């Protein structure tokens, strides 16, 4: 408590998130601390984590949001990762949430969600969950679909630009190629019961 | 006159529309008529021209969406409440319109048939379709009676946006759109 204040006040100050006030943060150090099984956040509590609170099932999916969070890339989530993470995947702006969807959709890192990338990811949900018959032909058709309504110099790639840009005209598409974000439901009860919003 | 602009305005469900911009689309749709009312053939030439459009199979299910009295003509109520919907609709004014045009028949239910048949027009080669098909099914029929009531239509909107865009090829593209807009409400 003396503990967690003191520790809320330091991360509160040295922390890029943008929508917690440091109350907020220190809720969200002792949810973390009571989350832990072990010492550190894996990808395995993480991956529960997503599962439980927020509804995610998919496994290449939970993968990308993970990676989102783990800003260093040393596979734990630490104290300052879990709340600027939770800080756009809970509160962030259309732009913050659109760096993070791209983010999360650019599955190799080289700054571009390509048609590859697209129909991975699009045919993820189905190897999880198939329809009786295969379904690749209507993933192509779902891919095109982006690839027309998204890639302004038709190269088969949204660049940043290309997805930012789209995104902005229509912000359904934030999400176009898979659940990355809570549904509202899932981060209404988060936030009320972690945090005691409303 | 500014008389209609002004009735208009008060009486219709519109929701995206100045009275000064409802003026225009009555003058718009004077300008447009070719006898005394917008029948069917006027309403196809103008989905055909300026919103590119190219089945029968659609222009025929937007006729029919715009035709809220099924009189089989569009007054100019209709016109204005149509455009409304069409190029400004909310989300929710835009999954109503698009659940209309593909529940053919009119239950309720987006049917398999009745989606393979608007998925087609739309989108104009039937295998990726028949796949669209059974995706949206897996995706978004909850009760799993292998059809899409209009909750299972609703609900699947922040869950499943690619899907939608495939559905929504009966609402006019960007490009046509702002080109109407900028002609005809003088909009960037
Ligand atoms: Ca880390
Ligand atoms: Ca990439
Ligand atoms: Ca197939
Ligand atoms: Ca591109
Ligand atoms: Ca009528
Ligand atoms: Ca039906
Ligand atoms: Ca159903």
């Amino acid at each position: 408590s003396k503990k967690n204040q003191k520790l809320a006040e330091e991360l509160y100050k040295t922390s890029c998130q943008k929508h917690f006030t440091k109350t907020e943060v220190e809720s969200l150090i002792i949810c973390y601390k009571n989350l832990l099984e072990g010492l550190k956040m894996d990808r395995n509590l993480f991956r529960d984590i997503l599962h439980q609170k927020f509804n995610m099932t998919e496994d290449l999916l939970m993968d990308r949001v993970f990676r989102a969070f783990d800003k260093d890339s040393d596979s734990y989530i630490s104290l300052t990762e879990w709340v600027e993470g939770l800080s756009v995947f809970l509160r962030g702006t259309l732009d913050e949430k659109m760096e993070y969807t791209f983010t999360v959709f650019d599955l190799n890192g080289d700054g571009y969600i390509s048609r590859e990338e697209m129909f991975q990811m699009l045919k993820t949900c189905l190897v999880k969950q198939p329809t009786e018959e295969d379904p690749d032909e209507g993933i192509k058709d779902l891919v095109e679909i982006a690839l027309k309504k998204m890639d302004h110099d038709h190269d088969s790639r949204l660049s940043k630009k290309d997805f930012k840009d789209a995104v902005l005209i229509e912000p359904l598409l934030l999400e176009a190629f898979g659940k990355c974000l809570p549904d509202e439901k899932s981060s209404e009860i988060f936030e009320y019961h972690v945090l005691g919003v409303k």
